[PDB]
């Protein structure tokens, strides 16, 4: 019965597109924005069980457009909805060039995190109080999409 | 209206799990896991068509275990069907313990790959033959999982 | 002749410490800690600037404590005093352990950044605007700080 | 003593080639190149002698040329000959451009890997037998090299 | 009351820059020049100690510039002054071209290290001996640099 | 007939032996000691050539023991014996224990580096003056090398 709202779990990275971090075509890898992503989600589920915390899966992820050497790199991630011991994780990524000041939304994540004890056993979280409209949004389509994922789980 | 077996596009990466490769709780960071993932289904889609690919979006991973420190990390990534520009890569990621030939499955993955032309394009790409039981089934049970990929998309 | 408030370039970084940034003594490495300081320095000069920036100098870094795996490094930076073409960043470093709710300060750093153009040369950047008392008390011994750094320089 | 096949050992890795992995030249790092190579022939090793290993002596690496980025780099380790208690891996390195189809062959190793127990002392090694052509005068010609790398170990 | 030369805590670094060591730029990430001072300051104040070292403070960096790919990188680090348990460190890095045979003065900078006991408490650190007309002028204007940091600390 | 000492040629490497560079054992990953190896010799050769330089071959790496976390890890090299465009290149590697005293040989490698002008076409460098004892060991001694080299390209 335990509650927070969602501003409790509520991380934020903001990072610096270098060389080493891009791919052989000029735009940031993928594989290090999902790093970024898995890191991210990992932080604001452990802000809101406040304990050790293990990726059950990832529900979806879409790459609509890719940051560019240079850019800043914002990521945003918080808890939108809850079970007894899982915490859906939203992670979005957006690219901004503070040179030109354009900005556009790069990647979009859903996860679901499982808090976990010292023995590595599941462990029941509190349940989260949405309180903007996006959050309020966000709470209500995840039943809608734990029945989605429940569904994606036969071949 | 070309078509290839799923043995040509077939790629295999087998690494050794590094204390740099691990997170705090002694096991694999799980973002090095998305790295491999991301970075053998580019690979998996390139030897397929033939040209420069993107991540379109990551449709599922699922974390069932995961390897520890001295562990083998054995993935397998391949083609499963293709649309006209799109293209479905699974992988496949086992932690193969050589001491005691315990081996276990450690996570599962769907993307959905789009093959480029040089400008940045969605470019034409050839088909898939399915021959083992294996790709056969995943091949069947391919149009449905597209659907289901959609439907998440409404909220 | 433009201004702008600290809010503006005021960055926020949050990270997870794993096992290859850590040291050969169950801590964070230093130098991880230094290069994350340097990243969200240039980041903080470049929102306020609009423009490509480099890290002119490190005018001190100040380690008090630091963080263990598992811990969260919470890296803030902004821009508290301004010259003609240079900025001072002032970035502190926290360390919080989610599990306990422990939370330390582990590092604080005052840099210098030049915003620069095309061929690399000095552009006139914006003043910046205090707005908090801990933000007028940065501005107001800001003056003092450029003194003491210039001073610092002849001793050799 | 158990004898097995040289396909049991047998290991691929494919990666792709990207910046971080590059040299100052267009290509990739050669000590990018050389640490795949171990890491495989340790791989190799293991799944063969089914203990940890540790790699004894680099017998010869010949760099013929090297991937650009975009290339996927094709990586085949096999054990060829078996001593008492060491094992001699065999690693191919292949440059393989996805795109126009071109395959080159980048390096080739010979490495000695020593199969070792709990307390990191030499453990006795399985044997090994050959089944392609290939293999088979890798086999044959194996005391050959070791004949060799006996008498270039005193000649200072 | 023990008393070192310098000369036995000098510590030799080179390093070859290479395209993942760069920033959007075309330099090196001075993130990556931190983590190489920090690294070989550590390195300086072991030798001298003969215990571990932890980075107490960052006097100042001042970069004079910055070197490019293919760039050997040459860094010298030691120990100029001493404490009761403390060891200013100084550290230099050059940007070498080998090929046109350009050096240049890239980064100088000042640390405090402390040397460590098992525990992470504070020890003795031996005293330091200078040699060279360069090293005692270093050595003779070390406790005035202690003082304007002393007084830098209370400028907040 | 242009000619230069040995020491010109000398190059001095110190690194600190932390986490990230061990490996699922305790001590210091191979392949971490072998990249470190490559660098010094490309530097070696450069300093000595003046000019961009390639490995053309590694002749031998032998390992000794190995640097443990905490270990200073010191690396030196210098050319030995030169062809026309081509310079033998040996470095060994010491691992320093700075608290304790203890200093071991965990590593020699033999390297073969070959210098290029600016489209990648070998170049002649110059021959290496020997002045030490060590120094003139190797460099009667490298022809030797030479012959035993070039035998083990036939096997």
């Amino acid at each position: 019965i335990q509650s927070y709202p969602v501003e409790r779990s509520r991380t934020i990275q903001t990072r610096l597109v270098l060389p080493p971090d891009t791919n052989h075509l000029g735009t940031i890898f993928g594989g290090k924005v999902l790093a970024y992503i898995d890191e991210i989600a990992a932080l604001t589920a452990m802000k809101h069980a406040n304990s050790a915390v293990v990726t059950a899966s990832i529900d979806s992820v879409d790459f609509k457009s890719s940051a560019t050497v240079g850019d800043a790199l914002e990521l945003e991630g918080f808890v939108t909805h809850t079970g007894r011991t899982s915490m859906e994780v939203y992670v979005r990524v957006h690219s901004n060039n503070l040179l030109t000041g354009e900005r556009t939304l790069t990647t979009e994540s859903f996860l679901t995190m499982v808090a976990v004890d010292e023995s590595g056993k599941p462990k029941p979280v509190p349940q989260v109080e949405p309180q903007t409209e996006e959050e309020k949004r966000l709470y209500e389509t995840a039943p809608a999409r734990k029945e989605n994922r429940k569904k994606r789980a036969a071949l």
